[PDB]
């Protein structure tokens, strides 16, 4: 039993795709600098602590994708697969079955350039509700001004005002391995 009140996700017109994306050159570890979306809310009380995300590209081309989170003062270790989708760098959940609830979960790979920044869109929809998010993606912990404007300029885009984008903070627990 629940109530809450969503930001529409966009039309999928509005997110692009990155041109001839490369499976074998995104794979590797990626720290998360920026998160935006529907049900991200920027809060000064317990600010965001900053996780990885490393994709492993299988022989059959889908990703194994293990995010590593500083939590309760432990090392907690999320694995799902990205099965490839509609068009390179699109992906859905593998074993959507397996998660109670969950009907869809699409990926897209917006915008990279492989060795320092990416910035990728998740669409789901769980209980019939409709989550999106964008993940600024950094190689390093760190990104430029410049990159960070890109993200927040896509972010309000697709109808996020600026208290729905956090960067969250840089932590070495757990994410240096
Ligand atoms: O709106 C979204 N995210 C912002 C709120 C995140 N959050 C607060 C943080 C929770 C902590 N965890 C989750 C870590 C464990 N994960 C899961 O066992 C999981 C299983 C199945 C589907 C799924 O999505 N998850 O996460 C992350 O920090 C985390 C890290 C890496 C990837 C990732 O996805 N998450 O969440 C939520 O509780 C949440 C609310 C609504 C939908 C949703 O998917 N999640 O995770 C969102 C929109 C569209 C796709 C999507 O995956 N997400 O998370
Ligand atoms: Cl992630
Ligand atoms: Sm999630």
């Amino acid at each position: 039993d629940s109530t809450s009140d969503l930001i529409p996700a966009p039309p999928l017109s509005k997110v692009p795709l990155q041109q001839n994306f490369q499976d074998n050159q995104f794979q590797g570890k990626w720290y998360v600098v920026g998160l935006a979306g529907n049900a991200i809310l920027r809060e000064d009380k317990d600010p965001q602590k900053m996780y990885a995300t490393i994709y492993e590209l299988k022989e059959d081309k889908s990703y194994n994708v293990t995010s590593v989170l500083f939590r309760k003062k432990k090392c907690d270790y999320w694995i799902r697969t990205f099965v490839p989708g509609s068009q390179p760098g699109e992906f859905t959940l593998g074993n959507i079955k397996s998660y109670p609830g969950l009907t869809s979960y699409l990926v897209r790979v917006v915008s990279t350039n492989y060795n320092q920044h990416a910035m990728v869109f998740f669409k789901k929809v769980s209980q019939n509700r409709e989550y999106f998010k964008i993940t600024l993606y950094g190689r390093t912990k760190e990104l430029t001004s410049e990159l960070k404007e890109n993200f927040i300029r896509f972010s309000k885009s697709l109808g996020l005002p600026e208290n729905h984008i956090v960067f969250p903070v840089p932590i070495d627990q757990c994410i240096d391995g």
